[PDB]
C-alpha cells in the first residue's frame, strides 16, 4: 500500500471532497489537512522540519523523501496543504502515481482562502480562528507550518501574504507550473463541479454506482464550526452539527 494519486491542488480548491472521492474509489485512506488537525497533530512538527530542510543551501533530498514516505505510510493518496507543495518530490518518489490538479475560479479561491486558511494579519476574524483552534488543541506552530508550506508552494522566501493581488498571481502561476511540468498523460485537471466522470476515466475505474460526488468543507461550514467551537468549547459536544465532515 503506497501512493497512487498525488493531489497537487492548492487548499480551498475542493481537496477535502477529492480526499473523500479517492477514499470511495480505493477504500483506503487519503491524506489531507484534516488528517493532521483532527487525527495526527504530531505531524505538524515533521512537516515543519521538511519545509525547513528545503530552505538550506544544500537540502538533503533523501531526508525529505524518507520523511514524506513515513508521513504517508498507509495512505493511497494525498491532497491539500502541506503535501501539495511537495508534489514534485512525490512524483519523483512514486513514478507511477498519477497527479491531480484541483482548480477553481481564482477570485472564489482567494475569498475562501482568506476565510479559513490565511486571513490578512489585521483581519479580526484571525482571532476567532485562533480561539476556535485553541479548542482543538492547535497552537501557533500550526500557522507557521501552513504559512511556510504556502510560501514553499509559491517558491517565495519573502512575500506579503496580506496582498490579494500577489496571492492571485501566485495562484495562477502555481497552477500554470503544475501543468507545465507534469506530463499531460499523467495529469488530470479537475474543475470544481466536474464530478466522477473525468476522474474515474483517469484512474481507470467505473463511476461509483448510486454514490454522488462529495461536496464538503465550505467556508460557511468552517465559519459555523469556528463559532460553535468558541461557544461550546468542545469538538465532541458539537461534532453532531457537522455530519460526514471530519
Ligand atoms: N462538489 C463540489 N462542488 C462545488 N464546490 C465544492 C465541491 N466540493 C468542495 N467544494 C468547495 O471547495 C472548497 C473547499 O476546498 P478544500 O477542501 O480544498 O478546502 C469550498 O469552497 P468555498 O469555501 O468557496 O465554499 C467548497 O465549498
Ligand atoms: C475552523 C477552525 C477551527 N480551523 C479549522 C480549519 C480546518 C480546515 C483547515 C484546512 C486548511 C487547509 O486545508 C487549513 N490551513 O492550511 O490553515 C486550516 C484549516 N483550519
Amino acid at each position: 500500500t503506497t501512493i497512487q494519486v498525488i493531489g497537487a491542488g492548492l487548499p480551498r480548491t475542493g481537496t477535502n471532497s477529492m480526499k473523500k472521492a479517492l477514499e470511495i474509489i480505493y477504500s483506503k485512506p487519503c491524506y489531507h489537512m484534516y488528517e493532521i488537525i483532527f487525527k495526527k497533530q504530531s505531524d505538524i512538527s515533521i512537516w515543519q522540519q521538511l519545509i525547513d530542510e528545503t530552505h538550506k543551501t544544500t537540502s538533503d533530498k533523501r531526508k525529505i523523501y524518507n520523511g514524506l514516505n513515513e508521513l504517508l505510510n498507509g495512505y493511497i493518496a494525498t491532497t491539500d496543504l502541506p503535501s501539495c507543495s511537495f508534489y514534485k518530490e512525490l512524483m519523483t518518489m512514486y513514478p507511477n502515481a498519477k497527479v491531480l490538479l484541483t482548480i477553481r475560479d481564482k477570485y472564489d479561491w482567494l475569498y475562501s482562502l482568506r476565510k479559513v486558511v490565511l486571513p490578512k494579519s489585521t483581519d479580526p476574524w484571525k482571532l476567532k480562528i485562533e480561539e476556535g483552534d485553541q479548542v482543538l488543541g492547535i497552537d501557533s506552530n500550526f500557522y507557521k507550518m501552513t504559512e511556510d508550506s504556502l510560501k514553499f508552494a509559491f517558491q517565495k522566501n519573502h512575500i506579503n501574504l496580506d496582498d490579494d493581488e500577489i496571492l492571485l498571481e501566485c495562484y495562477d502561476e502555481y497552477n500554470r507550473l503544475v501543468q507545465e511540468i507534469v506530463p499531460p498523460e499523467r495529469l488530470l485537471i479537475h474543475h470544481l463541479g466536474d464530478g466522477w466522470e473525468s476522474l474515474c476515466q483517469f484512474l481507470n475505474v467505473d463511476i461509483p454506482n448510486g454514490i454522488s460526488y462529495p461536496c464538503a468543507n465550505s467556508h460557511h461550514q468552517m465559519t459555523q464550526l469556528t463559532e460553535q467551537l468558541i461557544k461550546h468549547k468542545s469538538l465532541d459536544d458539537i461534532i453532531h452539527m457537522f455530519p460526514g465532515l471530519i
